[PDB]
């Protein structure tokens, strides 16, 4: 199925993950970030399955901002990262 | 009515079912000190989710554990079983769900 | 106006009502469901109210799924329920 | 500006307004030991449904009870009175609504 | 950017105030009413910083009814509010 | 990928900053008894979002106080900071969100 972005940070801003629910708080003991978008929950999940299989990451939850969109957000060295995010492309546009 | 998605993991990682809401949070057993498979079935209809959710559990072992709201009318029905009954589930739930009008 | 689906479930089973709001949680104290969905709350309350007139059905509340979608939730007998989802979509389709 | 839909039902089911918020709870009365009539405008557009609402409890004897949010830019506004006052109201709604811009 | 609504309510019925949140609920010690709507908080914003610095009114907050619309809602007296609406329309529309 | 809106206001109406969630409540500071300026980048998509907001605190002195959901997919991106530092950020966030894909 179509996906509405795949992107990495590979050194995301101390104010970015203070500010935003992306699984890192400042303090709470710098990871890339990797998101993947879809208009579709069941896409979504198995994009996340997909990433935290393909390489190091963890899976920190989604993010849901209606009409359909929701967001799965992994962290982790940023080579994984990429490693993961691609691979979850991949296993979403096979999804149908 | 048409179905936005039907999908089967047969074994979804644990770090999914740890951070995502899909009925099986690891460590929730009566054994905890190998996951269940995960069917989920996606459409822009409460009533074809619904019916779609009845055939699944009507059709095989699986649980229909609860359903995901993402807005937009959006929903999505989740069954957990072993997976072959997860894949006969929810290919008679996309059937089911084909039918309702 | 359209409506979105008009459905009848005439024995649902168990784990439905257990784990769907659906007005039948098991050991509260069978019943055949009905639903009809409309993106329009107007059509949706023309419809409940036809459906509780035309037959001894309950209503037992609404889902709210976003995007204007809204469904009406009644059980009752089978043969109820079915003479009230039809009353409630002819009643809906009338809106206009 | 376009209404979504306009509508009045004379004699609500007590069902309906026991489980619906539609301001008329059965058995929140003084007297209480024939429901009110039931009119609704819904417009994609807060500021078209404030307009129908205003114009609406303007218009006739109606009590406006409060608003519907269903999401998608979707809200109903419900009004409360005696049938001919009900329908008297929605008319004047629909034309106020039909004017903004 | 395109405004979905731009009014003005000169005396607004007191069941208004009282069942719609608005700003002004009576008995909190009869304001105009003035509305933008806009399927974009940037532009809405945009337009109540317009409304509130072209006239006496002041924004009492904002309605937020999903799929991405949003009204800026301003009280004062009746000229006021008018001459706020049109600034903020002005201003909203400059968007882009 | 497409924005929806980039906008800066230079100096924010007091009445703005106290009634919406821009991160800047009047009176909520040591010296308090002139307003930064206030940067916003709107995208149908969290994921342009999260790219513009951090391209915006790398590329100038604003600060990042949060972002704003209203549904239908719909995020913006708030920065607060000098007139000049806002400017440059939400210019840099542009640019980033459109290489998004």
């Amino acid at each position: 199925m179509e996906v509405v972005a795949v992107h990495v940070i590979p050194r995301p801003h101390v104010n970015v993950d203070a500010a935003l629910p992306l699984g890192r708080t400042p303090g709470m003991d710098a990871d890339a970030l990797g998101m993947i978008e879809v208009r579709g929950f069941v896409g979504m999940v198995e994009a996340a399955d997909a990433m935290v299989k393909a390489a190091k990451v963890e899976l920190i939850g989604y993010e849901k901002t209606g009409g359909g969109y929701v967001t799965a957000v992994v962290r982790g060295d940023v080579a994984a990262v990429k490693a993961a995010t691609e691979a979850g492309q991949r296993a979403a546009e096979r999804v149908g």
